[PDB]
């Protein structure tokens, strides 16, 4: 795995969004955009495209420390990231939350692609010498089990 | 395109009472989406907007309000009632956030929805037109049919 991860800058915009935390909205006007307007626009592909643009993403907001992660996923509206094994070169997490027991229950095969680019880009990002990772996500009945690991180069 | 939904996406209603903050909906509306959607951005939303009107179907144009607040696409209003025409205008913290930072600031969904909810409504082809108004802190939404 050749690559140098680095992270880059954010656009005034981008940067601007850390005000709106405060800011109350529903998860209907959040699913409506995630799990309708996109997979509408973007079909088969929704789940390749989403994975990179986790990793895009992670370039964007670079986190120092792997800790971070749950706070991350909290405020971002992700759900609630436990970590149930943190090895050397592998990192188990369950995540689970109001709207995602709804995606469990309702979709065929919810996808969490964005999240696990997003950490997979992220462990990268914070260390040069991982070579390349590979990512799980499964579904239990109540929560999601997202596992990623990997080989150092 | 179709006017049914699919099982989860009636079952979205019920999370209306569910809080998520304004960070986390820009950044998948606002990052994540865009940069999935480059330049024809624009195409894609208003198709998407339509889409979506097909199976969110509306009885009244007095009901965009609403609809918009619940959805969290902004303050709607009514301005105007020209003939063969309405017009719109969209407003609030969110939308000043973006019309502040943003080179193009983009409404194609919005437009969509209510280009299709009144094709719906009197079966004449209609179509939205959008205008960001910076220096009024606005969108103005115009949708006119035939």
């Amino acid at each position: 795995h050749h690559h140098h991860h680095h992270s880059h800058m954010k656009s005034k915009f981008e940067a601007s969004i850390d005000n709106l935390k405060e800011i109350e909205m529903n998860a209907y006007a959040y699913e409506l955009i995630r799990e309708i307007v996109l997979p509408d626009m973007l079909g088969q592909d929704y789940s390749s495209m989403m994975y990179w643009a986790g990793k895009h993403l992670a370039r964007k907001f670079p986190l120092e420390s792997w800790e971070e992660f749950p706070a991350f996923f909290e405020e971002a509206g992700w759900g609630t990231l436990t970590n149930v094994s943190a090895k050397k070169q592998e990192l188990e997490f369950e995540l689970e939350g109001p709207i995602i027991s709804n995606r469990l229950k309702h979709q065929k095969e919810p996808c969490f692609q964005l999240e696990a680019g997003f950490i997979a880009e992220q462990i990268q990002l914070m260390n040069d010498q991982i070579a390349e990772s590979y990512e799980q996500v499964k579904k239990r009945a109540d929560k999601v089990v997202l596992t990623v690991k990997w080989d150092m180069k």
